[PDB]
């Protein structure tokens, strides 16, 4: 049987309809107080959950009196609902749930070693939550749980890399908008936003896994292929609305790491999947939303310059109208340039000229011309006027020195 995130006989999942504590297992709990606490956590009413978690948290803080209660039956049950609690919209529920688990690890050391495979990956997922109101306190209490040693934390990323990837796979491949949220009690927007948060956390977790493990690609090739071949991660490459750009930038970073490590060159199918979605997202940038998106444009351009190095600009062939997309993307983005922008544009020019992607005089030159025109009319009133203006001229002069052979 597929136990999902579970490694001790019971199924642990993030969805709402399975991986639930068996009614018999619950009745076998030590104290009648626990039975009610758990029955309270299996409901939907989130008000009574905050108290139930508070009560449970109190029983664990007073570990002296209460200890025989926190046995294997408790850990099996808790490990199942813990997974479902950390996807709640109420950040208090997610935070308290993490603290409880962290407290259990810190208190039942050795006695809980068997369950660490189930708890650590979810704790770390909490530290990867883009909301710092949850990810910072979680990481703090976690770091404190291990003698305040950040090296002991970095070890966790290596020890549990298999279970960490399995968690990613569960979020990305197996669950979706309609399994993380019950359509009967949740609107479409609610479901989307909820799933977005969870998968966004998974992408960051996935990135941290490459940071801490130099051989992750080779040691987990089959697991990574399943994760990255799915469409779900790459669907995050969306700048339309309503989400901010945090998740978007995180995927950019993932693509970069994957390319740098030489993973994507090894998996053309996955690279085609990511790039197609990346190129399509360029069309999401308009005058309507340029002011919300402009701080991530240097990242886009730099990534495209990097990818252009693959097989002499082969990535551009993944989209029949990639040239047109880039042109329209450049014309929009020059209206609201930010620091690093012109450095990135030149990076793209310097790389793509090797196969004459865009015309020097009919396409590149007017871009630079209209750019300085924009900078002169508005600035230098705006902030970072001097920095950006100087950045433009430094890069244009380098661009202009190629006008030699292009004549
Ligand atoms: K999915």
């Amino acid at each position: 049987t597929d136990l999902g995130l579970g490694h001790n006989g019971v199924r642990i999942s993030l969805n709402y309809f399975d991986g639930l504590p068996d009614p018999s297992l619950l009745n076998s709990l030590y104290s009648n107080e626990l039975k009610l606490i758990f029955k309270s956590l299996l409901k939907r009413d989130e008000t009574t959950k905050e108290k139930a978690l508070m009560d449970l948290s109190n029983l664990i803080s007073d570990f002296n009196q209460n200890e025989y209660f926190f046995n294997d039956i408790f850990l099996l049950c808790w490990s199942q609902i813990y997974a479902k609690l950390i996807i709640s919209d109420y950040k208090v529920i997610r935070l308290q749930s993490h603290q409880i688990t962290i407290m259990l690890v810190k208190s039942l050391r050795k006695k809980i070693s068997k369950f660490l495979k189930d708890f650590i990956p979810l704790i770390l997922l909490g530290t990867c939550e883009l909301d710092y109101s949850v990810s910072k306190p979680s990481l703090n209490e976690l770091t404190e749980c291990f003698n305040k040693d950040p090296a002991k934390i970095n070890a966790l990323w290596a020890v549990f890399q298999e279970q960490l990837l399995n968690l990613v796979k569960e979020i990305v491949v197996n669950e979706n908008e309609d399994t993380i949220s019950d359509e009967r009690y949740s609107s479409k927007e609610e479901s989307e936003f909820r799933y977005h948060r969870v998968i966004a956390s998974a992408v960051l977790l996935l990135i941290k896994l490459f940071v801490h493990n130099k051989d992750v690609s080779e040691r987990n090739s089959s697991s990574l292929k399943v994760i990255l071949s799915d469409e779900s991660i790459w669907k995050l490459l969306n700048l339309k609305n309503g989400q901010n750009t945090n998740a978007y930038e995180t995927v950019l970073r993932l693509i970069d790491v994957l390319y740098t490590r030489g993973y994507m060159p090894s998996h053309k199918n996955i690279m085609k999947l990511a790039v197609k979605k990346l190129l399509k997202s360029l069309t999401h940038i308009t005058s309507k939303n340029i002011l919300k998106v402009c701080p991530v444009l240097p990242s886009i351009l730099n990534l495209l310059a990097t990818l252009d190095d693959y097989e002499d600009g082969t990535i551009w062939s993944y989209d029949k109208s990639s040239k047109e997309k880039v042109l329209k993307f450049l014309s929009v983005s020059r209206t609201s340039p930010s620091p690093g922008f012109f450095n990135a544009v030149f990076a793209l020019y310097s790389s793509t000229k090797r196969h004459s992607f865009l015309d020097y005089y009919l396409e590149w030159l007017p871009f630079w011309q209209k750019s300085v025109q924009r900078l002169n009319e508005k600035g230098f009133s705006a902030r970072n006027s001097a920095e950006v203006l100087n950045e433009f001229w430094t890069n244009f002069l380098k661009f202009a020195e190629d006008s030699s052979e292009e004549r």
